[PDB]
């Protein structure tokens, strides 16, 4: 646990983050995938070895001692509004339970479906505010890692509005 534990957000590549662990943007095959996925796929590419897990899960493989969470947020390309809604909600809440058993002060977290799982749509705040319900409960300190200039701000705002 963390002596007080908080919410940051930075705008750079998860695969250079400085927390205890990384969770993964994953696909529910275990494949390198693009953007985040692909990203951590070059830097821990051991931590793809049997990945693969369903659609609203998470499971974790060590790369060396350092724990790559692969979670599996729905593409709302395929899934319905509320059944992509209740799939991404679910993934959060397994990335807060491995979070806690693997006892770490830090985890870098990327927005799930946000990305090529979108389905064409804005979905930082659905996303962000899924995050929130599973990680507040936890005393990690969090790290949310994002690419976009405007998302940042609006990811820094809401963070702040809470206080
Ligand atoms: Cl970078
Ligand atoms: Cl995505
Ligand atoms: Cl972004």
């Amino acid at each position: 646990g963390a002596m007080a534990p908080s919410y940051r957000v930075k705008r750079m590549d998860i695969a250079k983050n400085d927390e205890e662990c990384v969770v993964n943007a994953a696909n529910p095959r275990g494949l390198p995938g693009d953007g985040v996925c692909k990203a951590v796929y070059k830097k821990w590419p051991e931590s793809f070895k049997n990945s693969a897990t369903p659609v609203g899960t998470a499971k974790t493989v060590m790369c060396g001692t350092y724990p790559v969470i692969h979670a599996v947020g729905p593409n709302f390309s395929n899934y319905t509004e509320s059944e992509g809604d209740r799939e991404l909600a679910a993934a959060y809440r397994e990335v807060a339970k491995e979070v806690t058993r693997l006892g770490v002060n830090s985890v870098a977290i990327p927005l799930l479906s946000t990305g090529v799982y979108s389905g064409g749509k804005d979905r930082l705040t659905q996303s962000l505010n899924h995050l929130f319900t599973a990680m507040d409960s936890t005393d990690a300190d969090v790290v949310i890692y994002c690419r976009d200039k405007e998302w940042e701000k609006k990811i820094s705002e809401a963070i702040q509005m809470r206080t």
